[PDB]
């Protein structure tokens, strides 16, 4: 895998972010985490769905530098949304995201799945820790 530079454009919510990529705008959705939704006619805002969401912002909001890191597998997902991780400063946001608490890890299809150890760890410390979807 290899890390590429992007701008962003807006976050939407816990784990979509609108970056552009390559000269083009693209919606990209975090690979392996699932946050509490904001939206959605379901139950429109989940708990812990406001918290993620802007947990996400700030950090991409506050990066000087954001990278993507496609996976292995597809990168594209039915939606056309991109699907891979992302860094703001080097730091990925899916795992900073899973280790406080405020995601879990995905149901996961390889081949798209070479960070899951890492983020599967940083859950189990989020839940031993209690944190917040934990407590």
């Amino acid at each position: 895998l290899h890390k590429e530079p992007a701008t962003l454009i807006k976050a939407i919510d816990g784990d979509t972010v609108k970056l552009m990529y390559k000269g083009q705008p693209m919606t990209f959705r975090l690979l392996l985490v699932d946050t509490p939704e904001v939206k959605h006619p379901k139950k429109g805002v989940e708990k812990y769905g406001p918290e993620a969401s802007a947990f996400t912002k700030k950090m991409v909001e506050n990066a000087k530098k954001i990278e993507v890191e496609f996976d292995k597998g597809q990168r594209t997902d039915k939606y056309g949304r991109g699907l891979a991780y992302i860094y703001a400063d080097g730091k990925m946001v899916n795992e900073a995201l899973v280790r406080q608490g405020l995601a879990k890890v995905a149901y996961v299809y390889k081949p798209n799945n070479t960070h899951e150890q890492h983020l599967r760890k940083s859950e189990a410390q989020a839940k031993k820790e209690k944190l917040n979807i934990w407590s």
